[PDB]
């Protein structure tokens, strides 16, 4: 039931308390809090409380994630959503890749949030359906800048890639849901999940305040790629206006 591995260096959740706007972070499938650690520092030092939690099995082992289901990732950041209504009278949601599905997810289930921030969120990958092993080998991170070392599992293992895939389908299903404002932004040159995905989101989502924002300098891992600065003062911009 509990994760056998200890937590990585660099994959520790992170929490700050400030003021009455909260702002919830998800990381992605095999990553880590690492991956969301400048947004939300940067969201720290901007005045919001904050929550980036780690997403059970992840941060430890690949083995541990493999003993996980996507209802133990939903369970994180339903735990870490409930941290943040504890606290805050108006939240918000942001998230790379499957923390990117999770906060569609989240949006879907709790009318309450005030507005979500997507960046390259997934629910639509066909390369799964397409693709025998246990454990594949982790496709290098997907970072147009070389010099970031992305915290991330170096082996992903074929059974959480079926849990992954069930998520995004019920994900999927359920965009319409959505009503809150909602920032979508995209990597033209994800290499990761087809960037077609932004359309399905913002076509799929009942909400009538939606954009999506085009990121021309990064790969998948944008959050920790040349364009991180943008993503940053947008986001921030959107909490503002929507508080």
């Amino acid at each position: 039931m509990s994760e056998q591995y200890p937590v990585l260096s660099g994959a520790e959740p992170f929490y700050a308390e400030n003021g009455p706007v909260g702002v919830l972070l998800v990381h992605g499938f095999t990553g880590t809090p690492h991956s969301m650690r400048p947004l939300a520092e940067a969201y720290a030092k901007a005045g919001y409380t904050v929550c980036l939690p780690r997403l059970k099995g992840h941060g430890t082992h690949y083995e541990d994630m493999e003993r996980t289901t996507f209802h133990d990732w939903v369970a994180s950041v339903e735990e870490g959503y409930g941290w943040l209504k504890q606290r805050c009278q108006t939240i918000f949601v942001t998230g790379l890749s499957m923390g990117g599905t999770l906060t569609l997810y989240l949006a879907e289930h709790h009318p309450d949030i005030c507005g979500i921030v997507p960046i390259n969120a997934a629910v639509d990958i066909p390369a799964i359906a397409a693709g025998l092993p246990r454990y594949l080998d982790s496709i290098g991170s997907d970072l147009k800048n070389p010099d970031v070392k992305e915290l991330a599992y170096e082996k992903t293992p074929t059974a959480s890639l079926l849990q992954l895939a069930r998520l995004m389908a019920q994900t999927k299903a359920k965009l319409d849901r959505i009503v809150c404002p909602a920032l979508i932004f995209v990597s033209d040159e994800d290499h990761v999940v087809p960037p077609g995905n932004a359309d399905i989101i913002f076509q799929g989502i009942s909400s009538t305040e939606k954009e999506i924002v085009r990121l021309r300098n990064s790969y998948h891992v944008a959050t920790l790629d040349y364009d991180q600065p943008m993503i940053i003062e947008r986001s921030l911009e959107f909490f503002a206006k929507h508080a």
